[PDB]
């Protein structure tokens, strides 16, 4: 059961970084979609193009998977995407992500019926 | 269980245009901080100054909060926060903030042993 305490700091205390810079992306985003819990997810990649887009991957260039799995697929043009990598500093439960934004091609594994993005294979 | 193509969608898009904006502060931390599940937390202030300088606030000015509690206090000085405004456009589960930085004086109600901050009651 959490302490009031606890609650304050958790709903009303941002020290770790004002609402300033877009350098904090990563931070938020990884602890908004859950990839901070029990663990810093090291690595993860973010699309912006429309689901539309990404899914569309999953019916152009045939690409084998880095694990040899061969339900790979690479976009036909590159998509503008984030980057996040843990960094040195962080520490578990003080995930810390290095917010990088490049617009390359992606590498998706697809599945499922209708068969749609499933994994996150690589940025080229 | 979540589907594949629903971990995908969590763990790797964010359609959009001004993905790292400041604008999108809000929407990212009020997620991550977890004031969205169940439904949207309506208001909410995050504090961006140190933590002991918050707690600080505790032994400054007394004053009475605003639903009547005798248990409230006022920060001497003024601090830098990020107002969060539900919009109108936002519903559960689709939870949408209007995020607005600014300096002003905080009220907090401070409560247990050692006295700290246990609930934000205003700004001003």
């Amino acid at each position: 059961k959490e302490s009031a305490a606890a609650k304050f700091e958790r709903q009303h205390m941002d020290s770790g970084n004002s609402a300033s810079s877009s350098s904090n992306y990563c931070n938020q985003m990884m602890c908004c979609r859950k990839m901070t819990q029990g663990k810093c997810k090291p690595v993860n990649t973010f699309v912006h193009e429309s689901l539309a887009d990404v899914k569309a991957v999953c019916s152009q260039k045939k690409v084998t998977c880095k694990d040899g799995q061969t339900n790979c697929y690479q976009s036909k043009s590159t998509m503008r995407i984030t980057d996040c990598r843990e960094t040195g500093s962080s520490k578990y439960p003080n995930c810390a992500y290095k917010t990088t934004q490049v617009e390359k091609h992606i590498i998706v594994a697809c599945g499922g019926k209708p068969s749609v993005p499933v994994h996150f294979d690589a940025s080229v």
